[PDB]
């Protein structure tokens, strides 16, 4: 059995499965699939920005992909902006 | 709605409240709350580093506790370590 902190963990790595293993490298999420992940997994706040943008900022080691521990940076983002609304709409302020 | 991965994150967010609501400071995870969380969350080749070696670690602006942003150090290493060892055995 496996805890809700490592259920979620396999969830964010089946996350990236589904978009890596789609061509090319399976440990590579290229432009065009890391547009189709921004438009079915992330919210409105992060898709605004646009698949281009995140690409170039998420692509740390130049090599024209995005691996898993890139991928982590898009998540960890996105989980304290999570975290920080539902702060700020328990306290009214 | 809610995505596949905005649940996740949601769950995560709320495995650490589960520990900062204990006592005190309701954003803070104390040593003993720490100690809590890696015996119950987390699997046995992360608890094997330590509670008191997580914790210092962890606080890095010495101020007695573990916040969330603090936390999500946690939360990648085990990330990282999760998919690497998922591509094993
Ligand atoms: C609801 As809270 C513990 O993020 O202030
Ligand atoms: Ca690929
Ligand atoms: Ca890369
Ligand atoms: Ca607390
Ligand atoms: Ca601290
Ligand atoms: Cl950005
Ligand atoms: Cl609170
Ligand atoms: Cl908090
Ligand atoms: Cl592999
Ligand atoms: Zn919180
Ligand atoms: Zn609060
Ligand atoms: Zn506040
Ligand atoms: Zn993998």
């Amino acid at each position: 059995a496996l805890t809700e902190l490592e259920k979620a963990l396999n969830s964010i790595i089946d996350v990236y499965h589904k978009y890596s293993l789609i061509k090319g490298n399976f440990h590579a999420v290229y432009r065009d699939d890391l547009k189709k992940l921004l438009e079915t997994e992330c919210p409105q706040y992060i898709r605004k920005k646009g698949a281009d943008v995140w690409f170039k900022e998420l692509d740390i080691n130049t090599d024209g992909a995005v691996n898993f521990q890139e991928f982590l940076i898009l998540v960890i983002k996105m989980g304290v902006a999570a975290h920080k609304k539902s702060h700020e709409e328990s306290h009214k302020e």
